[PDB]
């Protein structure tokens, strides 16, 4: 049963696995998108599996709207990290789209748009998406 008691999220997110995602309502550039995220006790979208990719992806396909998520290659190294500190992993190479990383000109940080990925400059303003954990409680 606590299962059924663990799907609680604010309104105007939705729940998808465990997870609560809010899609914002206007636009901010990337870094001022990962500091909205904690504001609310949440973070600017780190993606863990291929399934939630799927669905996140598949709202942004609808949508044309462009949005960041908590990915960036802003390191020394220069390697694609999510904000949590994870490194981007080698099956999600295939979510970039057509022509894109550039890995060039600054584009630094990731977006949604269409059917993938972007990397764009960190300074273009862009819809966010936040992700934190549903709430386990009665009802
Ligand atoms: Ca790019």
């Amino acid at each position: 049963a606590f299962e059924r008691l663990c799907r609680h999220c604010p309104k105007d997110w939705t729940f998808f696995q465990g997870n609560c995602y809010f899609m914002s309502n206007s636009q901010r550039n990337w870094h001022d998108s990962v500091t909205a995220c904690q504001e609310v006790r949440a973070q600017l979208v780190v993606i863990k599996t291929a399934e939630e990719q799927n669905f996140l992806q598949l709202q942004t396909s609808r949508s044309n709207r462009f949005s960041w998520m908590g990915l960036s290659d802003l390191n020394q190294e220069g390697t694609w990290q999510w904000v949590d500190g994870s490194p981007l992993s080698p099956s999600f190479q295939r979510y970039w789209n057509s022509g894109e990383p550039n890995n060039s000109g600054n584009e630094d940080c990731a977006e949604f748009s269409g059917s993938g990925w972007n990397d764009n400059r960190c300074d273009v303003d862009n819809y966010w998406i936040c992700k934190k954990p549903a709430a386990c409680f009665r009802d």
